């Protein structure tokens, strides 16, 4: 499995400094909504200049099909390696995004957000009238059949997803606490293809040391 | 009275800025979408504001975990936009966190919730929500209203029903209006739209300013 670090430090300067501390490590970096809204595409260029990190631009697009297609096209021009969209955008949005990205010589991987990991059962049901597990399988099938590369999901749902789609349908599991439970052992047993780790790395006294340990443990 | 918002959806930034210039001094709102913001960022909002004192609706439809949506709404609110929108499907906690964060501003923008994207047909929508569109819209409108939002982005055909289920003071913004086409001005007036968004009929017209003036004249 691959390690992705969530670049969630409060300022651009801190995130770049962290990126510099993780040079030459075989890892991915995830850039979120707040960061992109504030610094734009120029921040992505600066990161690429620090090192050849594979970049997951995490914006969770959710709009009408043509708009999502235009959005995915716009960020793909930046050379990012992975992007995500809401499966809840529906089958037509998914089809239009993949049809648009097929125009690139090299496109990024495209994963669908199933159920936001922040939801609890009651609040999720109020919106989707489905249990979290039910929705995730439902969404994963729609995403798999319509051409996406995988899903963003809880480490606890990763095996179920693959069983209802394919062992080759990718799973990215965020919020992993490597040595914490959603730990590295749970990610391994549940077949996560990608793990995203945040605070355990960025708030640690020696971020590089933590990444080193995770990779070796992997 | 009903407010007119023009969708700045021309393909390039030069075209969009030129359109804004053509509409200078008209009492209208301008809507900036996802592709435009991803491509040009905050500087584009700054440049639009230099054209005239237009009220701006930054339409990004945020949908992420609560703290991330709070952070996003905060960042765009610092630009001085006048209205933003978020997905009601993000849930009540996300709605509460966004409003708690925005109460920290001396002047926050209006915050509307997207209910059911107008692009959906019944079958594809049901596949995701397991509720008919109208049912979902009412359900989402209640959650939005009870948790502090200013109103909803909705089909002009659901505007009156949304207010009946929340309150007449809960705002409705109805996009895709074809003023003289049906979702036309008459329908928007009868269904009590607080804001209408018009795209192609204005930006693809040979004389966009003349179309805006004709719309404003019929509204008033
Ligand atoms: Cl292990
Ligand atoms: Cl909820």
């Amino acid at each position: 499995m691959k390690l992705c670090v969530a670049l969630d430090l409060s300022t651009k300067e801190e995130c770049l400094q962290l990126a510099k501390e993780l040079k030459n490590l075989d890892i991915w970096l995830k850039v979120g909504l707040r960061a992109y809204l504030r610094d734009g595409f120029k921040f992505i260029e600066e990161l690429k200049k620090v090192d050849d990190f594979k970049i997951f631009l995490d914006l969770k697009f959710h709009d009408i099909p043509n708009t999502m297609a235009d959005a995915c096209e716009e960020v793909s021009k930046l050379g990012v390696d992975m992007i995500n969209i809401h499966a809840s955008a529906g089958k037509i949005a998914i089809q239009e995004v993949m049809t648009r990205l097929s125009k690139f010589s090299k496109r990024p991987l495209v994963l669908a957000v199933s159920a936001l990991t922040s939801f609890d059962e009651e609040n999720f049901f109020s919106i989707y009238r489905q249990k979290i597990e039910e929705a995730v399988i439902n969404f994963s099938k729609i995403s798999y059949e319509n051409g996406l590369d995988g899903m963003v999901c809880s480490v606890f749902e990763s095996k179920k997803i693959k069983e209802h789609t394919s062992s080759n349908f990718l799973t990215l599991t965020p919020g992993i606490r490597p040595f914490g439970v959603a730990n590295l052992a749970m990610a391994r047993e549940n077949l996560s293809d990608y793990i995203v780790v945040g605070r355990p790395i960025y708030k640690n006294e020696n971020p590089r040391a933590v990444c080193e340990k995770i990779l070796n443990k992997i």
